[PDB]
């Protein structure tokens, strides 16, 4: 029932961290006043789940220590701090100067600073391996089914990007193809329903000593629909704390 | 300001704008602890915004009302509600996350959205205003809320075009094509308020159809005009002299919208 | 009786579909690509309805020998007076309208008979869909009621000559998107923005529907002008597009209308 | 033996993109006639029969006879060689409104409609006869015009055969498979027996998780079966795989067939391992 406290300069990705903790099951409350930190736990402790809160420029150490010190035994507090200028500007030094001054009480006593960045948080809260690896690979039926695939799903019935002719040389990773497929509802239903189906058996497939679970998504060419769906399916289970890798057999000279 | 709505309805952009406006915005605060929050800000003397979604909904309306009963006299007790048609929300949802990371497993994406609305009916049913973001863009909801950040008074005024159209008028209706009461020089000195002129125009069906169609046309936009920060909606009925036809119609239009529980005022510019 | 049969012909890309569409607005029953042999049969079906008809004759539809045209033409009921229209545009222009050049010559060659027997010929090299629209209307007058649709900004005041004024300041705003703030309602981006919102279509539809209810009664007493003022705040975005769309609508209704944007002048 | 051609009937509400279909159908070579009166539909066909070319005609609010009986008369008394096929395009009510240019009347030869949404509804009401008897429906609500062009051009307008095959992974994945499901986590069965044998059947039937698996998998396929039935593909091959291809995989495929066979689908089962 940890109380992961998320801190860091404005633009360092604390909003992304809170989202990650949200995926794990933590109750995330943004910009809550520090004084009411006990109240949240007491209200949430009964639910028997962990919680995470954000403390930034929006959110005097006496009240700070007092409020943190004023806390139920059930929940054990942990404090996190995130922290480059050229990168921070991209996420967004008159603002930084006050920000730098204000990042000292907690920063000096911070557990981690933590300065690829998306998944990195998974490594933080343990995780790794001795666990099942989920492989999501795209392929084209004209080239054949990957030899190692365990599940194969045909997506050639979905809307085709070979209909906006400015997309034929693009791949499923390119944002235009993403936006094209994203506007269609059946694409969202397929991703949702396919992973929902896999989650029904994912606890049962984890048994024994399975080393790999390879799910192959197939369209005709293996460059447009299959690539995008496989990546979107992979990204879903990453939010679920799984160890996954995606591989696009056609987009690697084959 | 309480921001609520189905997943994908644009609550995240509202808070960002509202926070930009200067509000203290807190996401996912438990409803019971909403009063406690207010007391902390009272000294600072600033408004606040909070989000209530499927995560925060008590699924028991008493607790919401209970929190309301203990709510301090402060500036911010207003409720905002955003929504969208189901299929648009589905398009907005990036498929790389659970929709209810803290609830059961939803059977279908349209089942999750319906159940979301079903359990979120209490707050909507007693919601101040709804916003159908179905056609609003990413950037459009920002300026709409920024720009949008008492009730509307309907003014029905008759006038004569020969003196000019009222400066404050929002809608102007020309009624100089209607049957003329000057075809009865008994009525030439009488006004539209006098019962003889009323019965004369009432006997003609086209006048009642005009009033019916005119009030019907106004009612089409009246809910959308009521949501603006309009202090007045001025509807001007104009004939040539401003004494016969125009006067009578304004009387009937006012009387109708007054019957609908609307805030109305009547003014006959020429007869004053 | 006395119903018409306007036959529209011309090379592919000369705009017969736009002419055919215009005749449809007037009330014509328009049939595209009907085989010439069935021209009498079509008329007989419409005779009971007592309406005029218009048909297209192209290279796809053109028969192999002119005799069958006259045979079908002669075998059409007396009630119907046939009239033939022929459109032709510049050689290069048709290609732009379609989206070979030797084939286009053959198209002209195969359509020599109808051009020789055309009642009226109209070049469409310089015309735009509006220009040909009123061109057909003119062939089918003057000294009538003139409908003026003018946009204005309420901050500047109401046009003095306005008969109806409609406030549109409750509709979606284009000044929201910071791309469109320097654009006007005439600019295609603002059109697409407002076109995307359904309520804009309903306001235009319902406003013109309301005016048609009283338009016959407003026509009398030798009224020379009916001025409808559409007003937003600045008079450059919403009011311009709505007023322009309203004017364009009644043009299809066979009315004489003018649009004028007080702020954009 | 005999030769036969087609008459594609294009219908749908104003703004649903039937005009694009006719342009596409015209590109393929169809003789396309817009707004032809229904009564003359046979008469038109007779003229084209000799030329031996296909034909396309549009039936919208202008053409529908209000009395639906008249349509059937033309269809029943229609000359042979021409096989009627019906296409119907539709879109969302609010979506059609956005597509509607306001510079022309929507029903230019019918009594004026009360509201923009009443006309679209009445339009739908009057086209229920054609919609109910449509061969294929296309919802254009989410597609632009140019993709609707290429979608129809790419598409042709056959009844679909669903293949359920069991296999063993040690021998390889079937080349012809379209969907593949791994069932190697299910309760394991009997070593010389095959999945067709009732003991292996009763063994797997005894486990409830098998019933949950079949139910969830075929329910999953039904989500896409309407979209796959209208995709010109002649075969949909669903491969169920266990390790040996004789025990678990065999039993699941047969029950999937029996379900879709009970559902009136064209199915065949083939067990790759039990043939060597």
């Amino acid at each position: 029932m940890v109380l992961m406290i998320v801190s860091g300069r404005s633009g360092s990705g604390k909003s992304v961290a809170l989202r990650a903790l949200e995926d794990m099951g933590f109750y995330c409350v943004d910009n809550l006043p520090v004084v009411l930190l006990p109240d949240l736990a007491r209200t949430l402790a009964d639910r028997e789940i962990s919680a995470a809160v954000s403390i930034d420029v929006r959110n005097s150490p006496e009240i700070f220590e007092q409020a943190m010190s004023n806390l139920p035994d059930a929940f054990s507090p942990q404090l996190l701090f995130l922290d480059d200028r050229n990168t921070l500007i991209r996420r967004y030094e008159s603002a930084i100067d006050k920000e730098s001054d204000l990042l000292e009480p907690l920063r000096s006593r911070a557990d981690l600073i933590v300065d690829e960045l998306a998944e990195m948080l998974r490594t933080r809260l343990l995780g790794k391996e001795r666990e099942l690896t989920m492989v999501f690979e795209s392929f084209g039926f004209k080239h054949g089914i990957p030899i190692d695939a365990d599940y194969v799903f045909d997506v050639r019935f979905l809307p085709n990007p070979h209909w906006d002719p400015k997309l034929r040389p693009m791949t499923g990773l390119d944002k235009p193809v993403a936006a094209f497929l994203d506007r269609h509802t059946e694409v969202h239903n397929f991703i949702y329903q396919t992973r929902s189906y896999l989650e029904l058996w994912l606890p049962m497939l984890e048994t024994n000593n399975r080393s790999y679970l390879t799910v192959a998504i197939g369209c005709t060419g293996g460059k447009h629909r299959s690539v995008y769906i496989a990546e979107q399916l992979a990204d879903y289970f990453r939010s679920r704390g799984k160890n996954v890798q995606s591989r696009h057999r056609t987009l690697e000279k084959r």
